[PDB]
């Protein structure tokens, strides 16, 4: 199964995931779309988004993903250069914990696929 048991454990997770959120707290590109939420809710969704790149696919449905990303879209300007800008981040956070660059390959071709991108872009 998932997150947990793919990174070896609680402590593990968790350092991921700040990272993470520090990396994206961080980047002047799209730390913007979290301006009006809280900073517990920020971390929440860096760790929704490596436990779906990760491949808990599951709970994240497209539908899901249209609807929560809209008012970025539309209010916030939300495109591609920001979809990548994160996805990106992640990347670098996987890489500065030594994580095997074949392995983050996988990641970044789930986190990044078009049906996905085309959902939170609302294309
Ligand atoms: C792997 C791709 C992604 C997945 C699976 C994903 C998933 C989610 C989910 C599940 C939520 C809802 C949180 C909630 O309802 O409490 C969410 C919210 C949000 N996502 Fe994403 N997201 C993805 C990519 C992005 C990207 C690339 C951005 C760009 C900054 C982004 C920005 C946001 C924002 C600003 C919110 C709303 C924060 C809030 O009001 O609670 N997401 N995302
Ligand atoms: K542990």
């Amino acid at each position: 199964s998932t997150l947990y048991e793919k990174l070896g454990g609680t402590t593990a997770v968790d350092l991921a995931v700040d990272k993470f959120y520090e990396r994206v707290l961080q980047d002047d590109r799209i730390k913007h779309f979290f301006a009006d939420v809280d900073m517990a809710k920020q971390r929440a969704h860096q760790k929704a988004f490596l436990t779906y790149a990760f491949g808990g696919t599951d709970k994240y449905d497209g539908r899901y993903m249209r609807e929560a990303h809209k008012e970025l879209v539309e209010n916030h300007g939300l495109n591609g250069e920001h979809f990548d800008a994160v996805a990106e981040d992640l990347l670098a956070t996987l890489k500065e914990m030594g994580v095997p660059e074949d392995l983050i390959a996988e990641v970044a071709a789930v986190a990044g696929a078009p049906a996905h991108k085309r959902d939170v872009l609302n294309q």
